């Protein structure tokens, strides 16, 4: 009736009617919602909604928000789409001292309006079709149609007219300095570039007018990196070519740790004889792992700057990246030089913690903080006290993932719930609007996966599909599916091309999408790793290995930059701290202090975190230029995450900072962050640091034939640290020639 079984759990298919705890609280209870109920999409666009996307406001708003299929700014509007480019002198890079924020950023301009002959009155624009990373939107007026198909790494803009034909209308009247009859190339009064293409015969009509007209019911636009008229022509080549499908598919070699990712598009010709590719624009993250393959393919001069730097040019159907997986853990092993007596100190200090509130992600923070302190009870031989945690785990998971109450009716709050008219499951109580507006699915869950996959290390059983792993299977299906799932969209929270996560459902803002803690993504692509390793779901595995590979590769150049050729000489920070569609900024989205707009990219510390490490002179510039801020190492919160953060190339600062003000304060207090910030742990934090301390730096220059694992080393000395998941023993190769064997269920050094 209201609920639908999986395993020994349950979710809702019925809205529950909420249990507010007596909370008046209007933002509160606000929350306690569902998403939008109307969806702008045609009935061509059918089964479970795609949220979380770079072109999501197109779905949400009658029309859209302004969006950034880079390299171009578009927005959809009752009289067209507008096309805007930011150049140079549209780009600022701006410093609130007081507020302690910085923002790189454009303009909402347009350089010119894409119209249709019959209308300038559109009643909505619509989601018509989409792919991995095109859309399809479809401006509407009874039988006047216009269909713009864009995306995220396509110079093109592809319009296609019913009853109608078309216009390109500006406020200052552009410079064609090309006319060939069918296309044109023309510039904006302020010198951008672009070009128009129609078929041939359809000849363009008002140069040197405000509006440009042609009678074709097919147009192309492009953005041109040059006004050079043998650029033009290329750009003709495929400017007929509209796409039509796009897929990344990916494929993860174990032996050597490499995942391929191709990108495919399939095109409709709109003259006859139109080759069957693109041309696409490359992000660095892409290029600058770019396959020998595809080398052949790069336009070399074919550059565009955006807010994610310059984006270069590559013609064809396809171009493949490389990119090397570098292991994970289900936590640090026992290998520092600590005083374990005091670790066991730490370990029951933490019975102590509680949760902060009674949502998903401050239960989640609750909860990964346990499933971390539990390995680390395991390895001081604190048995009973681990045991103690997991047992915990157990309660709370077997509440939540529980949507009836004793008598079969459903609970209040503590579950989860089907929404069916986007198709996405949403927790109860609910926070930072992921239930409203689909938002941070990855930040909140992952930390229930946390959660699973430590229970599942210690009791296979649970884990069973039967049991509660089918719940645990439904909540991963709703934030990366696969493809064909029948509940859910394609790999909800990641953008393939864009290479990260997109942390709001609905997008309905002027940057377009935005991400902030990118470590709270890789934490949740961490965890599927070790839950599909420990339950031995293959496929599963793979898929999260893909993506915390990726999102890696984006991370380094967008949040931090890590070449040192993305952010503007004038950015004073050492990170990014909100990437959006449109702009970059270092802030937060609640009120903080200066190391928070830091850490909020390194929280929370795990067994998966071992990619910060990765770029050892970055963690220095960054850790150095957020000291120099500060003033000292008073750091004004979360003191505890910089000391972790430090360890990665300077332990000893790192363990100095940490003995002489870890005890200043005692018992967890929810009112002070200053010293311990409250998903970490006095104890996490002295393993974690002294751990760092034996092991050296993370090197990321040696692979493994198997994917739980981590290398590292200290002044020539390398340590190999392997788990292993598996009733049977394993052997495991390093790519540098060496060999270990590991024992079921255990670390190959440091169990403890
Ligand atoms: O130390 C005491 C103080 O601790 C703070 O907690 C920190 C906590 O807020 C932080 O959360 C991260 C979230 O920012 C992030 O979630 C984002 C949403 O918050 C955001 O919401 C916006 C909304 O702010 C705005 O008003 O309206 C927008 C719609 O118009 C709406 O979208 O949306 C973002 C996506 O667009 C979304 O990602 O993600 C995670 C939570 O889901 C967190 O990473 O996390 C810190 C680290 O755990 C906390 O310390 C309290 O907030 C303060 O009140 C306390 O005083
Ligand atoms: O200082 C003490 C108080 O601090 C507060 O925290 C500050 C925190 O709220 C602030 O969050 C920033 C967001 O406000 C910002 O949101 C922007 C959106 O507002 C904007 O929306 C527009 C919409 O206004 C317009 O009508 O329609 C547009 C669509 O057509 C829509 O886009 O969208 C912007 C993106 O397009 C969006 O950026 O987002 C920032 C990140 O980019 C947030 O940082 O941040 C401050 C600095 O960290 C915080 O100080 C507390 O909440 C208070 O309780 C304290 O009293």
């Amino acid at each position: 009736m209201h609920a639908v079984s999986v395993g020994k759990g349950s979710y809702a298919t019925e809205f529950p009617e909420i249990d507010f705890g007596g909370i008046n609280d209007p933002g509160f209870r606000d929350q306690q919602g569902e998403p939008p109920a109307t969806i702008y999409r045609s009935d061509r666009v059918t089964g479970p909604m795609q949220t979380n996307s770079w072109w999501g406001s197109l779905a949400v708003d009658r029309f859209s928000m302004n969006q950034y299929p880079h390299p171009f700014s578009v927005r959809h509007r009752a009289e067209g789409l507008h096309v805007f480019y930011d150049a140079p002198h549209n780009m600022v890079v701006h410093e609130n001292r007081e507020a302690g924020t910085w923002h790189i950023h454009g303009a909402i301009g347009t350089d010119f309006t894409i119209k249709h002959s019959g209308t300038a009155n559109f009643e909505q624009a619509v989601v018509d079709d989409y792919n991995d990373w095109y859309v399809r939107g479809l401006l509407e007026n009874g039988a006047h149609q216009m269909a713009i198909t864009y995306g995220v790494g396509s110079p093109y803009i592809f319009v296609e007219y019913e009853d109608g034909s078309a216009v390109l209308d500006f406020d200052i009247a552009p410079d064609v300095w090309e006319m060939n009859g069918h296309v044109i190339g023309f510039s904006t009064h302020d010198h951008k570039h672009y070009a128009a293409f129609a078929p041939p015969g359809q000849n363009w009509s008002g140069i040197g007018s405000k509006t440009l007209t042609n009678n074709a019911d097919y147009i192309a636009i492009a953005k041109l990196p040059e006004k050079d008229g043998n650029m033009l022509a290329k750009f003709e080549q495929y400017a007929y070519s509209v796409v039509r499908d796009a897929v990344a598919d990916w494929t993860y070699d174990e032996a050597t740790g490499t995942v391929t990712t191709t990108f495919e598009v399939t095109t409709e010709a709109k003259v006859q004889g139109a080759p069957d590719g693109t041309i696409f624009a490359l992000y660095p993250h892409q290029y600058r792992h770019l396959a020998s393959s595809s080398e052949n393919q790069l336009l070399q001069n074919y550059q565009y700057e955006i807010i994610r730097g310059t984006m270069i040019g590559l013609e064809g159907k396809r171009f493949t990246t490389e990119l090397t997986y570098p292991g994970v853990l289900p936590s640090l092993p026992d290998l520092g030089d600590y005083d374990r007596e005091r670790l066991i100190g730490y370990l029951h200090d933490a019975t102590s913690d509680y949760p902060t509130g009674s949502d998903t992600y401050e239960l989640g923070k609750y909860i990964g903080k346990l499933a971390t302190l539990a390995p680390i009870a395991d390895q001081m031989g604190e048995y009973e006290l681990a045991e103690q945690f997991r047992g915990e785990l157990k309660d709370i998971l077997e509440d939540w993932l529980q949507a009836t109450n004793a008598s079969g009716q459903l609970k209040g709050k503590n579950l989860f719930y089907y929404n069916e008219n986007w198709g996405t499951i949403l927790g109860y109580h609910a926070a930072h609007s992921s239930a409203t507006r689909i938002n941070d699915h990855h930040f909140h869950y992952g930390y229930f996966v946390k959660a699973a996959a430590e229970i599942a290390r210690a009791d296979q059983e649970w884990a069973k599909s039967e049991n509660w792993g089918g719940m645990i299977d439904l909540l991963i299906r709703d934030f990366m599916a696969d493809r064909d799932d029948d509940l859910f969209p394609y790999l909800r929270m990641f953008d393939p091309y864009s290479g990260n996560s997109w942390a709001d459902g609905l997008a309905t803002f002027d940057a377009g999408n935005n991400q902030q803690s990118s470590s709270e993504a890789m934490h949740a692509w961490t965890n599927v790793i070790l839950w599909a390793e420990a339950t031995g779901n293959k496929a599963l595995r793979d898929r999260a290995i893909y993506l915390y590979t990726t999102e890696m590769s984006a991370i380094n150049e967008y949040f931090f930059d890590v070449h040192q050729e993305i952010f503007p000489e004038e950015y004073g920070p050492e990170i990014v701290t909100i990437n959006w569609g449109g702009k970059m900024d270092h802030a937060t989205w609640w009120n903080s202090g200066k190391v928070e707009k830091y850490a909020i990219n390194w929280l929370p510390f795990h067994g998966g975190s071992l990619y910060l490490g990765h770029h050892p002179d970055y963690v220095d510039r960054a850790y150095e230029e957020l000291r120099r801020d500060i003033g000292s190492t008073d750091w004004n919160l979360w003191s505890n995450l910089v000391w972790m953060y430090r360890a990665f190339t300077n332990p000893d600062d790192a363990l100095q900072q940490m003995e002489a003000s870890i005890d200043d304060y005692g018992l967890f207090d929810p009112g002070n962050e200053k010293i311990i910030e409250r998903g970490s742990t006095k104890a996490q934090t002295y393993h974690w640091i002294h751990n760092l301390a034996e092991l050296g730096r993370v090197d990321p220059t040696v692979t493994a034939n198997h994917p739980i694992y981590a290398v590292f080393n200290k002044n020539g000395n390398r340590t190999y640290i392997v788990y292993n998941f598996s009733d049977s023993p394993i052997t495991v190769q390093f790519s540098d020639g060496h060999s270990i064997q590991v024992e079921p269920h255990s670390f190959n050094i440091g169990n403890g």
